[PDB]
C-alpha cells in the first residue's frame, strides 16, 4: 500500500531492520513476539513492512522500524532465531535500500513525497 509505505518511511530518527526468510503466514503479531517487549517496533504493528508482490503474495522479506540503537542490538542478536520453522535473517537497513527493494517487487518505482 502506498500509503502503508509512505507511512513506514515517514518515521524520522529511526533505525530499519531488513527481515529475511520469514514463513509467508507471518503476521505482523508474530513479528512483534519475535522481538519481544525488549526490542518494541516504531508504532507496534504500524513499523512492519512486509515485502509483497503487486497481489499481495508474500515474498519472505520485511522491515521494521527501531527508534533506539540499543533496540537494533537487541534485534540484530535474534539472527537466525526461529519464526515459526523458519530461521531469520537480520540485517540493517537503509531507507534507500527499502525503496530499492520495493521497486523489485512493484510495477512503479516508488516516488517519495
Amino acid at each position: 500500500t502506498s500509503n502503508e509505505v509512505a507511512q513506514f518511511l515517514s518515521k524520522e530518527n529511526q533505525v530499519i531492520v531488513r527481515m529475511r526468510g520469514l514463513p509467508f503466514t507471518a503476521t505482523a503479531e508474530e513479528v512483534v513476539a519475535f522481538f519481544g517487549q525488549h526490542c518494541p517496533i516504531t508504532g507496534g504493528k504500524e513499523g512492519i513492512l512486509f515485502v509483497t508482490y503487486p497481489d499481495g503474495r508474500p515474498t519472505g522479506d520485511a522491515f521494521v522500524l527501531f527508534a533506539c540503537e540499543e533496540y537494533a542490538q537487541n534485534a540484530l542478536r535474534k539472527h537466525k532465531d526461529l519464526l515459526g520453522k523458519r530461521y531469520i535473517e537480520l540485517f540493517r537497513s537503509t531507507a534507500a535500500e527499502v525503496q530499492q527493494v520495493l521497486n523489485r517487487f512493484s510495477s512503479a518505482p516508488l516516488i517519495p513525497l
